[PDB]
C-alpha cells in the first residue's frame, strides 16, 4: 500500500491507496503522536509528505518519506480530482481555504501562487472561539447556520439610504458596521458566529475575484476542511463568486487535494 | 463662501472656502445639528457627494449640486497630493472609510477595481464586540500597545522546524493561535491589537493586488479609518513596504471627497 499525507496547522489528511481503492482519514494535528505510531504499525509501500507538520512525522517514524512543497502537491491532487469528477478546467484559481487561505493560478500545467490572506478556517475557529466560548468545532459551525447577519452587517443601501448607490445596495458595505447602530440588542452566540463566517468567506471570495481577472480566468475552485460541516460559508462563497460573474467549483474530497498529490508526485 | 460636504456612512467631512480652507467633521449620527448649520448660513455654492448626500439635500431649505463620491474622492485627493509635493504619474487609491473602496487612477482618470467591508466600521463593530467599548478615542486608544502573539498565528507556528515555503513571520491565520492560548487571559488591548491587525492586512492585501495587476507600485490609503490609529498606519504601511510597493498618506485625506465635490462644480 501507498499513503499520503498532508500535515496541516489543524487538521492532518490521510489518503492510502491499496489496488485503487482510497482510504481518506482525517485527524487533529494536536493528534499528530498517534499519527505517526498508526504509520509505525503499518507495512507501507511508499510514504509521502507534505504539509506544515511533515517534518514531525517525517523524524519520528522508522521510514524514509518523499516531501512535497504543498503548493505543488495541491496543484496535482486536484487536477486529480477535477478531472475524475468532470470537470476540465483550461485554467483557473484555486483558493485552498485551510487555517489560512492561500491562492494559486493554474495556466493549464501548473501553479503559481498569486495571493494569501490569514482569514481562513483558524478564523473562524479562534474569532468564534472570542465571542462564543465554544472550542467543539461542529457545535460552533451547527450554531452558526442559524445566525442572522443583519443587525451586524452594514449594506450600501443603509449607507446611501433612498438615493442610488454607485454599486448594488444589497451588498455588504461594512461587516460589523451595523453593530454599533443595534446597541439596544443582544447579539446572539449565533449571530455573531454567522458574521465572522460573513466576513471571512467575503475576504476569501473577493480576492479570489480579483486575482481571477488579474490572470484572465473565470473558474475558481475552493478548497480545504473549512467548508466541511459549514454549509454558510460554502453559500457565502458560492453566491458571491456567481454575482461577480465568475463560476465557483467544489470538489468530491477537496480537502484532500495535498494527501491526493503527495503520493502522485512519487 | 463656498462648501463641499462628504456626507459618509459614519462621518460627515466639511471644507469651508472663503478666498483658504477650513476642515471641520461631525458624526452622520448628528446630520441634524450639520442641516441646521447649513439652513441658517449665505452659501454662494453648496456641493455633495457621499451616502448620506441625499438626506442633507431633501431637509436643507437652498439648492445643492450633488457629485458621485468616487470621482470626487479621486479629484480631491489629485489636488491634495499635488499641495502636498507629490508628483505620482499613477497609483491605487484605497478609500478606507466605513467599508473600503478601491480604486486604480492613470493618470487622467479614476477606475473602482474592487472593494471590501474590511474596514473603519469593523473596527468599531467587532470591536465593541470583543471590549463593549463605544467610544472611538477609547477603542483604538485601547488597541494602540496590545499583544497579537497569543491571538494570531504566524507561517512559522504551523511550519514548525521546517523551512517554509512563505517567510516564517508573515501571519497565516488571523485568530488562528487563540484555541492553542485556552488558559485565559484574552485582555481587552491584545484583542483589538488583533481587530486592527486583520483589518490593516485585509485592507493591504486588496491593495497590493490591484497594484500588481495595474502595474504601479504607489499606493496611497486615505479615509478616516486612520485617526488616531497608529498601528493601523503602522500594520499597512509595513506590509506594503514588505511587498514591494510605496505607501502615502495625506494629511487631510479623509477630506478629499469633500474637496473634490468643489472643483468637480
Ligand atoms: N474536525 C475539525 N476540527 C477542527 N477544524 C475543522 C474540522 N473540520 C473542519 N475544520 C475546519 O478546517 C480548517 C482547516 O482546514 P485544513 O485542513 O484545510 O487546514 P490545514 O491544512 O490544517 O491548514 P494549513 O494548510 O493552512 O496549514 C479548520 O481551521 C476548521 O475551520
Ligand atoms: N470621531 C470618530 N467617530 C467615529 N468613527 C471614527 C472617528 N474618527 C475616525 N473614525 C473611523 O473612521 C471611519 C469612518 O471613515 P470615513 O472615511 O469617514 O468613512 P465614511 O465616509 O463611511 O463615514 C469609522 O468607521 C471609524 O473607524
Ligand atoms: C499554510 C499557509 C501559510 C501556506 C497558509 O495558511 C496561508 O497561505 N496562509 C496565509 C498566509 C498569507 O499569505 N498571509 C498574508 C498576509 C497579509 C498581511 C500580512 C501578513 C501576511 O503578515 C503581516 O501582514
Ligand atoms: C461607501 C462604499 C459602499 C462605496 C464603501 O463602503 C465600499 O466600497 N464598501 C465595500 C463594498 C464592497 O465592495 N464589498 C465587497 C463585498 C464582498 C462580498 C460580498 C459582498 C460585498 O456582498 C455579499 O458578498
Amino acid at each position: 500500500m501507498k499513503v499520503g499525507i498532508d500535515a496541516g496547522g489543524t487538521l492532518i489528511k490521510i489518503v492510502q491507496e491499496q489496488d485503487n481503492q482510497r482510504t481518506f482519514k482525517t485527524e487533529l494535528t494536536k493528534n499528530i503522536d498517534q499519527v505517526v505510531e498508526w504509520l509505525n504499525q503499518q507495512q507501507i509501500e511508499k510514504l509521502c509528505l507534505t504539509g506544515g507538520n511533515a517534518g514531525v512525522i517525517a523524524e519520528n517514524i522508522n521510514i524514509p518519506a518523499q516531501i512535497f512543497v504543498e503548493f505543488d502537491a495541491a496543484s496535482q491532487g486536484l487536477g486529480i480530482l477535477l478531472k475524475e469528477q468532470g470537470h476540465d478546467l483550461a485554467d483557473y484559481i484555486f483558493a485552498n481555504v485551510g487555517t489560512g487561505t492561500s491562492l494559486h493560478y493554474f495556466d493549464g500545467q501548473s501553479q503559481r501562487r498569486v495571493g494569501g490572506i490569514g482569514t481562513g478556517g483558524g478564523m473562524i475557529q479562534g474569532l468564534g472561539y472570542l465571542l462564543s466560548q465554544i472550542t467543539d468545532y461542529k457545535q460552533l459551525t451547527d450554531m452558526a447556520q442559524h445566525g442572522d447577519r443583519n443587525t451586524i452587517d452594514l449594506k450600501v443601501r443603509h449607507i446611501y439610504k433612498d438615493t442610488e448607490p454607485p454599486i448594488p445596495g444589497d451588498l455588504t458595505a461594512a461587516n460589523f458596521g451595523h453593530v454599533l447602530h443595534h446597541l439596544d440588542a443582544d447579539f446572539t452566540p449565533s449571530n455573531k458566529l454567522a458574521a465572522v463566517i460573513g466576513v471571512v468567506g467575503e475576504v476569501v471570495t473577493t480576492m479570489a475575484i480579483t486575482v481571477a481577472r488579474e490572470f484572465k480566468t473565470e473558474n475558481i475552485v475552493y478548497i480545504g476542511s473549512s467548508f466541511h460541516n459549514n454549509a454558510l460559508l460554502r453559500k457565502v462563497v458560492e453566491d458571491y463568486t456567481v454575482l461577480r460573474g465568475c463560476k465557483p467549483y467544489y470538489v468530491e474530497n477537496g480537502a484532500f487535494s495535498g494527501a491526493i498529490g503527495a503520493l502522485y508526485l512519487e
